[PDB]
């Protein structure tokens, strides 16, 4: 009993540390460790030729329904974070419709090798050069700067897993109803990920500087949203017979 005490307070940070760990473990497609073993396994050159020879739209539709297939797995993993399946749905989609595509982009820097400024897609490893067809190089360029900057801060599984639900449960997101709940849900999550941080490395103070990579996340976010409106002005049929559901009701 009173050992229980002296430990409740670390005891709990461990447990939502380890919690929030293995939902992301369970909502991963793959292994960080399989992602790696494949990084040399980059797009061939006439493949690459392919992917540019592809028109505009094309290459958005396939990047859409790229992205949306790791949106699912993101979804499964918010609802495996404690307190959001207790938030009302309005704000269940406001936290989802935010911060869904934020998650996507810090799970990128696992399936991102840095070294070669390759990132995986459609089976193999991409560079830049894959995605010329979609007419957007300085977003891309964004993309790939975000994944070689979060992959320089070398973050385990478990640091990810904490990340992405702060992201997610982020209490200043526009038209939130719960902002209090949220914002301590989050408090609680940011103490877990600050446990699990210094656990590796007390070296520095890298807290502060993920947390600074919120506001890029938020801007690579926010482009995205700007040229998908600008694709679908010039695509309106494309997107509303081609791209999927899920990826329209969100953005
Ligand atoms: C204008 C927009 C649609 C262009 C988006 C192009 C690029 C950046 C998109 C298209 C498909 C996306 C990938 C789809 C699936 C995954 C698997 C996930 O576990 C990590 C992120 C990762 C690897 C995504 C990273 C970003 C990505 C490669």
């Amino acid at each position: 009993h009173h050992l229980e005490v002296l430990f409740q307070g670390p005891a709990e940070l461990e447990h939502l540390a380890q919690n929030i760990s293995k939902s992301h473990l369970e909502t991963c497609q793959y292994l960080r460790e399989e992602l790696q073993q494949i990084t040399w396994q980059t797009f061939l050159q006439e493949e690459i030729e392919n992917y540019q020879n592809k028109q505009r739209e094309v290459m958005w539709q396939l990047c859409a329904i790229k992205i949306t297939e790791a949106i699912q797995y993101v979804v499964e993993f918010a609802k495996r974070i404690d307190g959001f399946m207790e938030l009302c749905q309005n704000d269940q989609i406001v936290l989802l419709k935010a911060g869904s595509l934020e998650v996507v982009f810090i799970r990128m820097c696992r399936a991102f090798d840095s070294q070669n400024n390759t990132v995986y897609f459609d089976g193999k490893y991409a560079s830049p050069d894959v995605f010329k067809s979609l007419g957007c190089e300085d977003f891309i360029s964004f993309v790939f700067e975000f994944g070689k900057s979060l992959c320089s801060m070398h973050l385990t599984e478990d640091e990810i897993a904490l990340f992405s639900a702060f992201v997610l449960m982020s209490a200043d997101r526009s038209w939130l109803q719960e902002k209090v709940k949220i914002e301590k849900l989050q408090q609680k999550i940011q103490l877990a990920l600050q446990h699990v941080l210094q656990k590796n490395h007390r070296e520095d103070g890298i807290l502060t500087k993920l947390i600074c990579k919120v506001s890029t996340l938020r801007a690579l976010c926010g482009r995205h949203t700007e040229k998908l409106m600008a694709f679908k002005a010039i695509y309106p049929d494309i997107v509303r017979l081609h791209f999927p559901p899920l990826y329209k009701e969100l953005f």
